């Protein structure tokens, strides 16, 4: 999928990395050093994630957690008990 | 000091844990299986925390931060980040 400045502007489904090249993912590529939007550097401060907070992006290896917490491992990452970058699932 | 049903039915100072038998603490006797109040299990779901929600506990090794949010470790439990139920180093 298509995304950022080079793939027209759309947003990776479940706000997922869109790298500098204008396509999705969530490996380094496209979310450390050739990450245009969604990225892991853009964590907030405080960690909380959530349409609450405009969705913001999670770490590596963290995801936003259904109470709107970015961390890692299953209680933040495996379906249900998360709500985006769901990655243990 | 004590707290609850057996002490007088006041909060445990930094809104600790009150045992069954109305001591206040923060180890497992108190805060754990043998707790009546302000308990490890009393976390809101929403993480919050501090006065506007009515002083709720905060989990195991989980402090309530200034910001109004419970946590582990040094966002949440340090000395100038705490304002109850607070423990690291
Ligand atoms: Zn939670
Ligand atoms: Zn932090």
């Amino acid at each position: 999928q298509r995304c950022g400045s080079q793939g027209g502007g759309g947003t990776c489904p479940a706000l997922w990395c869109c790298s500098i090249w204008g396509w999705c993912g969530d490996s380094e590529p496209y979310c450390g050093r050739t990450c245009e939007n969604k990225c892991w550097s853009g964590e907030r401060s405080d960690h909380r994630c959530g349409a609450a907070v405009g969705n913001p992006p999670c770490g590596q290896d963290r995801c936003c957690s259904v109470h709107g917490w970015c961390g890692g491992g299953n209680d933040y990452c495996s379906g249900s008990k998360c709500q985006y970058r769901c990655s243990s699932s």
